[PDB]
């Protein structure tokens, strides 16, 4: 049975309930992106009107093999009506194709479902500045105080010079990076540019990049690992077994490994600055723990909040314990005394 944060009153709409076989009275399901906890239940014998985005949509079709007549994809920043209520689609700044909702209900009510976010101030300037948002229904991942991270910018300033230091030194050594799903791309993109690499990987991998819109991707990535200095390789792989054992197959072209692990948050953020950042490292292999999030900073969190004035927030992340639930709240209330609203 779908739980109430995921269901939009008013309306026929749910947004990412396709776990809960058919919901009473859905009418469009909304898909905000394409991670796995947020389709769970999706596949191609369903026959209901999904919504989303573009890029979405083809993960949808290709990955998931949804029927094309049930795929209704929306450009974004742009009034669109369904089922006789206007919507409109946002970039969540999260994985290729994500997106936040804005709803305009009949009654006069607007709710903004974010999805999964990372907050920016550059959304203080979209659609979102125009008029007032009753209800927000907010991705609240991180929000307690001790999670910070860096910008994306400074992450990639990081692995960028790590690497082209590494193979400057040793043009024998391997650069690998993780991946168990779609988002944080610009990790290994940026690696092969310093490079001047492709990026290699598996056919099932290609596939899944060849529907995100990037620009210039035939001119980015590849599936003959051969050719290719900077492999892409499965979550569970980097570890030092795994590593050793890729090593092996690639017939003594490389003599040393650099493998990097794009995590969220971790503790050791609680007293490391990211220049700081070392490797845990066996022989001839190193890894890096670096903290690349796609969601928001406890910090960039309040801000936004603190600019929208929702009347009312409903968290859609942590809801499951008691003192989540408490916490969130407290953190809620303070700020909105702060700021006045
Ligand atoms: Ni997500």
């Amino acid at each position: 049975t779908c739980p109430f944060y995921k269901k939009i009153p008013g309306t026929g709409f749910t947004v990412d309930a396709f776990q809960y076989g058919v919901v009473e009275g859905c009418t469009a399901y909304f898909l905000t992106h394409f991670h796995s906890d947020h389709y769970a239940g999706l596949s191609k014998h369903f026959t209901f009107p999904v919504y989303c985005s573009e890029i979405t949509g083809n993960l949808l079709k290709n990955k998931l093999h949804v029927q094309e007549q049930y795929i209704h994809p929306l450009p974004l920043d742009t009034e669109c009506i369904v089922n006789g209520v206007k919507v409109v689609l946002l970039d969540a700044n999260h994985c290729p194709g994500a997106v936040m909702i804005l709803f305009y209900l009949p009654n006069g009510t607007v709710i903004l479902h974010t999805g999964d976010f990372r907050a920016d101030p550059s959304m203080e300037r979209s659609l979102l500045a125009d008029q007032k948002v009753h209800m927000l229904y907010l991705d609240t991942t991180y929000c307690s105080p001790e999670y910070t991270f860096p910008s994306q910018q400074e992450v990639i300033r990081f692995a960028i010079n790590t690497a082209f230091e590494a193979v400057t030194l040793n043009p024998h050594a391997l650069v690998v990076c993780g991946t168990y799903s779609i988002g944080k791309e610009k990790v290994f993109l940026a690696i092969a540019d310093v490079l001047g690499s492709k990026v290699g990987m598996s056919q099932e991998k290609y596939k899944t990049l060849q529907c995100l819109n990037i620009p210039e991707i035939n001119s980015l990535i590849t599936t003959d690992m051969c050719s290719s200095l900077v492999h892409l390789l499965p979550m569970m792989q980097i570890n030092f077994k795994g590593l050793q054992s890729h090593l092996k197959k690639c017939g003594g072209k490389y003599n040393q490994i650099l493998a990097f692990r794009p995590t969220g948050w971790t503790h050791s953020n609680k007293f490391t600055r990211i220049a700081d950042v070392i490797p845990q490292t066996k022989g001839n292999i190193s890894i890096y723990g670096i903290p690349y999030s796609e969601h928001s900073s406890y910090l960039e969190m309040k801000r936004f909040v603190q600019w929208l004035k929702p009347q009312k927030i409903i968290p859609t992340v942590n809801v499951g314990t008691w003192k989540s639930r408490s916490t969130m709240e407290k953190y809620f209330r303070e700020w909105k005394l702060e700021a006045g609203y």
